[PDB]
Parts: structure tokens; C-alpha cells; sequence
């Protein structure tokens, strides 16, 4: 458990503007600045070089701060690399631009349920596991409005807070004893004992399973 995070994921705001029926979602509003400069301030002292995004299970360009927030990247952490998860509705070739100038080195664009292209991805939305091994929080930090630390994307209903940036420093969570035995359990592959992962269906998403098939 000694390798820091690859990936922090950071909900600088919460709401999102569709309803998708698949998404937690269905069925604060925005991150505190003060809380994204200390969580700045934390990556900062540890150079973090990996990715950041900012997107947990809301809208990031409803950000009303995110263009702040993306700029303080590339002042606390210019050697990580910020990328955009949007829906796309708010996306014009403005925020684009301005977003690209700013730090975001990569935008995801999904199209959901309703209704600079190099940096732009399109994409469109369109048991057994208990012995499965998984290696997301061998490498991902998710960081919600609150400051909450979860271990994995899948997490939204924080079953797994593993502390609070707001209270500790996000190294001294990342490798406190509960964060560090749920990653070597999931890493050895003890779903079933994790209220959070026992009923989980990832097979992909960092698994060794993953080599196989398709
Ligand atoms: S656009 Fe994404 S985050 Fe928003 S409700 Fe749909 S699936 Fe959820
Ligand atoms: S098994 Fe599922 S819920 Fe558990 S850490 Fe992995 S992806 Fe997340």
C-alpha cells in the first residue's frame, strides 16, 4: 500500500443537471474554495504528478469556481494532469478554450439520457465477484464536496470514508490502517467481506480479471 494515488477524483460540485435513471444521481451544491486550496496545498507538498479530475456524480462545468479551481492545479501541481468528465451540455467552444488554456489537458465528453478535439474524447452512454481482485484503491482517491476520502468511484454512498482532508492530510489517510488493509484485502481479492464491494459487478475497471476477454 505504499504507492500513492495515480488518480484523484474530486467533487467540486455535487449537482448534476440531467436525471439519468442509471445513476446514483436518480434517485452542499458546491465544493468550499477553502476546501480545494487545502487539498491544493496537500497534493502540493506531496509534487502529485498524477491525474486529477473533477467529477465524483456531479456536472463539473456547474462548477461556478472551476475555472479557479483549474487554474490553482496548475499552480499547486503543474506536473499532474487535469481532465474534464462533462455531459457536455455546458461545453461550449468558449469554456473549451478557456478550460484548455487553464490546464485540462483532456475532456470526456458523454452524451446522456435525454436529451480542441484531440483533447476531446466523445463518448455516448449507449455472487461469483467475491473472490475478484481489484486494484481501485490501490490507485484512486475520491474526494467529495465535504472532504470525505472514499477508495473508489463506486463508493456514493461513502460506506467506505477513510477520513477527511478538511481534518487530515489526504497522505496520512491514503495510508492510514483502514485505507491500507481495504486496499491489500481488495487487492487479494476479498469482496465478500467489503460491505462496499460484496455486491459489486466491476470486472474491468482495474481488475486482474482484466486480460480477458474482448
Ligand atoms: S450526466 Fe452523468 S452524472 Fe449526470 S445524472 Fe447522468 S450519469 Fe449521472
Ligand atoms: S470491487 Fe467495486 S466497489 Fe470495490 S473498490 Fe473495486 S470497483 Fe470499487
Amino acid at each position: 500500500m505504499d504507492k500513492l494515488f495515480s488518480m484523484i477524483e474530486v467533487e467540486v460540485n455535487s449537482q448534476c443537471n440531467r436525471t439519468c435513471w442509471y445513476c446514483p444521481n436518480s434517485v452542499t451544491g458546491e465544493m468550499d474554495p477553502a476546501l480545494y486550496k487545502t487539498l491544493m496545498e496537500q497534493l502540493s507538498s506531496l509534487d502529485f504528478a498524477g491525474r486529477i479530475s473533477f467529477h465524483f456524480y456531479g456536472e463539473p462545468l456547474l462548477c461556478k469556481n472551476l475555472d479557479l479551481f483549474v487554474g490553482m492545479t496548475t499552480e499547486y501541481i503543474p506536473r499532474a494532469r487535469p481532465i474534464i468528465y462533462t455531459n457536455g451540455d455546458f461545453l461550449t467552444e468558449k469554456r473549451l478554450q478557456t478550460l484548455t488554456e487553464l490546464g485540462i489537458q483532456k475532456f470526456i465528453v458523454t452524451q446522456h439520457a435525454g436529451a480542441d478535439k484531440e483533447k476531446v474524447v466523445y463518448l455516448d452512454h449507449s455472487a461469483s465477484k467475491a473472490n475478484m481482485s481489484c486494484m481501485v484503491p490501490s490507485n484512486l482517491a475520491v474526494v467529495t464536496v465535504l472532504g470525505n476520502v472514499l477508495p473508489c468511484f463506486e463508493d456514493f454512498n461513502q460506506k467506505m470514508v477513510m477520513g477527511n482532508i478538511g481534518e487530515q492530510h489526504i497522505s496520512d489517510i491514503w495510508h492510514n490502517d483502514k485505507f491500507t488493509s481495504f486496499r491489500k484485502m481488495l487487492k487479494e481479492g476479498h469482496r465478500g467481506k467489503s460491505d462496499l464491494c460484496k455486491n459489486c459487478n466491476n470486472v474491468s475497471v482495474q481488475t486482474e480479471e482484466q486480460y480477458d476477454y474482448v
